[PDB]
């Protein structure tokens, strides 16, 4: 999309060359923002290949907030099992945070249900947020949450929200990332009877791994094609009750598919 793709000319333009936790080397750049108006079609990456399968069962999952991969695993999504123990546990990580962020006071807080709450009695509310960011949970957790916390927002019948990044792999994990928190917000809009707005993306360490160089350039010498439609065959109960075969994409036309390899 375009405005992906200029995020990765930037990177290569502007980006100082480091190194990730002792590996491969980055060119990265700190602090980034782009929007994607939702109406003006679903963003998913059409610049290479991109399928929604492993999103959509990802997403459910963090909705129903148990962290172990077991459900990932019956539906063959493998993108946790790089971090997930012997027994399929991850500690808790978004989905513990997002429906059960525990409290000193031995309570679990439901963000989620708090969100949905906002919208229908409060919209206009500045605080309409959900954070992963449980720094008191952190060491337990597998992995530091990445989407680290996200707000929502509404205004002439449209629902928007923002999403801080606290770190991104541009070529690998971006084109999920926008295309995870977007359904999100279809979901959401949808709960509420709402129309889809924006959704704003902010990153914090933006960056290109040195190995994705090439793969970058070949990206970047293809022209976008029109963003896909999304479609939502049912109307749940609750944001909890959606099932995979309810999402189907439209009009995706897209280049041929990217390996992205990973050093270890």
């Amino acid at each position: 999309m375009k405005q992906y793709l200029e995020l990765m000319q930037k990177v290569l333009d502007e980006g100082t060359q480091k190194n990730d936790r002792t590996g491969t080397g980055t060119l990265s750049i700190f602090g980034h923002q782009m929007r994607f108006n939702l109406q003006d079609g679903f963003p998913l990456v059409t610049t290479k290949r991109c399928h929604l399968r492993s999103i959509i069962h990802e997403l459910l999952w963090f909705l129903q907030g148990d962290t172990n991969i077991a459900y990932l695993h019956e539906n063959n999504v493998t993108i946790w099992d790089e971090w997930a123990d012997e027994n399929g546990d991850l500690g808790p990580v978004y989905g513990k945070q997002w429906r059960a962020w525990p409290t000193p006071d031995g309570r679990h807080i439901d963000q989620i249900t708090t969100v949905l709450n906002q919208l229908k009695n409060d919209p206009d509310s500045r605080r309409i947020i959900v954070s992963a960011w449980n720094v008191g949970e952190l060491d337990k957790m597998a992995l530091a949450p990445c989407h680290a916390f996200f707000q929502f927002y509404v205004a002439d019948g449209k629902l928007s929200c923002q999403l801080y990044q606290r770190s991104c792999d541009v070529f690998l994990g971006l084109p999920f990332n926008i295309a995870s928190y977007a359904l999100l917000v279809h979901m959401m809009a949808q709960q509420c009877d709402l129309e889809v707005g924006d959704f704003v993306w902010t990153g914090g360490d933006t960056h290109l791994y040195s190995n994705h160089m090439d793969q970058t350039h070949l990206q970047l010498s293809r022209e976008p094609r029109p963003l896909p439609k999304l479609i939502i065959k049912r109307k749940p109960e609750s944001i909890f009750d959606y099932r995979f075969e309810d999402f189907e994409i439209e009009g995706y036309d897209s280049h041929p598919g990217i390996k992205a390899p990973v050093a270890i």
